[PDB]
């Protein structure tokens, strides 16, 4: 009975990667307050929340796109922190804990 496309098991991941505690510095970009000098580090920033957007409009051609995507948000949290930091720790857990999840997105 249920159907879901890529795209919509794309946000389906994305929301079970959100709904756990540790991927609160991962839900929207990352503000001014919080992190001035971050824009000025990270080229490329990614967020769940701007992937979530794109997941809903449809805009994932394979899941390779999504994937590096995703790797990169993980991959940009480590960098900006010189792989420490708790959120070091969050980023690793977060991909060990959705990298099974992603094995199963049919395309």
């Amino acid at each position: 009975k249920v159907d879901l496309s890529m795209n919509d098991q794309i946000w389906q991941l994305l929301d079970t990667l959100s709904r756990h505690e540790n991927a609160w510095p991962f839900r929207k970009p990352v503000s001014i307050g919080e992190a001035s000098d971050y824009y000025e580090i990270i080229k490329e920033p990614t967020d769940i929340q701007t992937m979530k957007r794109k997941a809903k409009n449809k805009e994932y051609k394979t899941l390779s796109e999504f994937s590096s995507e995703l790797k990169r948000m993980f991959d940009n949290c480590r960098f900006y922190n010189a792989k420490n930091t708790i959120y070091t720790k969050y980023a690793n857990q977060l991909e060990a804990f959705i990298w099974p999840m992603l094995q199963t997105i049919q395309e």
